[PDB]
């Protein structure tokens, strides 16, 4: 059987911080699989010795968050969930660009466990 | 003895993504699984080796939540539980099947594994 | 040590559906268990193996929720709880020996096996 | 090390039924435990095999919640929690008598994973 | 490589209760411990074995609960947190010390091991 | 592969306390290590014998809370989490650097560690 996770991060020698089983790990993929054209914030398939040995897409179903303002950095973003929870979490690259921008009261989908959000939900009417 | 997961996708390979033990794995079917007419959001059964025995039903016990809209796509809905959380599922067949679904219609949800199953009459 | 679950159905082939260590699994029962006589939602005990070696009572204690109603297949009701959430879960053979209520009768449940077990006025 | 759980029954064969490590299991006692006298509700020690090596007493501290009415057997009481929680709980020993009765909205420390009232909590002034 | 538990209590023959890993354990202590000079609430380190090896302070950051009474005892209190749950806590020598303690005061609590062990000024 | 923990506390004897895989524990530092150095609240990987080999930043995502009052000690804070839930956290080394309200600052948190990390106006 193989696992998944959310990734984080690429580091210069080709390893990478996933979010997996509840926790963040620092994990090397395979040699197949090309880093450089990783995407931060896609679902990573890991293998039984925690290899990771396939890229997916983003996450397409979860939590929805409504956001507040993007951080002066550009990469976060500060959101505000059911119950008034308000979390900082990572802006996927779909939501990084700026064309269209980002609005405070858009719906974003996220996942604030592993801390990012990777879609936007459009419209009321 | 056996264990259960809900079927998320099929594979290529015939292997098949399943949320089972609170986790999103890839798995490997039986020889008496036809991978063809598995129908996504399905119940399935495991063995102790996590391969698919048996593809089921639907789930027909657990959360209530209210319909907001089908997205776009026609795959996936917003939905609003009971303290106003908002989330994306995706709709299983019987619900595609009827699309109507309003808006506030109440459904049968496992937000865990990300489906939304049966509508619930208010009602009736 | 045994362990126990809750009877969640019993299938054609005998095999039964229990609720046990926090999760669905599909287990077979000791020859000497009737499976015809197995009354839902009872709790079983179960040997080292899983497999179930006795059945028993209903559930006693545990959270109570309000009946909104029960669902036209006549197995299953809409419960609300606490903090107002709602959930399907199936009755255990003494309610589904008939109810009344919305058109608010408090029941007994579990709702991670997803079962209701017993109304709380003066009833049995 | 040993362990620790929440009695819960004593069988006529007498073994046990007890609430640990978050479930119900049916457990053996040592030979030296008299289970003639076990309490229910009280907390026993078991070993690491999960046999009964000590009895206990009941707990002394945790959740508290108020009484509403003891159920029609006299075993076992409707009570509410903080967030207007309601729940059946079992009514040791030293609450089941019957002098001192029971009135509705009495104090009672509960734990309520066990399924167990054990304790009343005085005094407003 | 060290873990952690909250001492609740010493038995005669120098064993100790210590909640850790979300649970009471009963553990034995190193040849270091001198159990005499223990402090019931305090933090102890523990071997990989499970053994006490270090004796160390209170817990110094969690959750925050309002104190209701001192018991009559005079060695538990009655304590409520943010959603008004109200629990029964032991209390640590520092706060049986000053025990003024009024009824309002803040106190940081480990609900889970059950203990009280510093006031929080709301204030100063 | 290599975990990961939120650095706690340095001990006198190079010792740190780390939160990782959802539990406290003091391991020991990589020769490598300057412990000197290290800062509170910092990020640090964990070899598969939970050795630290590196220190990293710190926590960049996760809940938000509001500042009550900077306690008396000048290293801990009383936070006010999303529901009312008050808490007490340490400070990491960058906020151990100044603040001010109460007499309001949003602060990222990780209140299983017990740690605030940053704040979020215009703030570094």
């Amino acid at each position: 059987p193989s696992g998944y996770g959310v990734l984080l991060s690429v580091h210069e020698d080709k390893t990478v911080d996933v979010f997996t089983s509840g926790r963040k790990m620092r994990l090397t993929c395979s040699p197949n699989i090309d880093t450089d054209t990783l995407a931060l914030g896609q679902t990573v398939r890991l293998n039984e010795a925690l290899t990771i040995v396939e890229a997916g897409t983003y996450e397409q179903v979860g939590e929805i968050s409504t956001l507040r303002e993007v951080l002066d950095d550009g990469l976060r973003a500060l959101v505000v969930g059911h119950a008034d929870e308000e979390r900082i979490v990572w802006l996927a690259a779909p939501l990084a660009a700026v064309t269209r921008k980002l609005r405070p009261g858009d719906s974003l989908l996220v996942d604030t466990k592993a801390g990012y959000a990777f879609e936007r939900i459009p419209k009321a009417e």
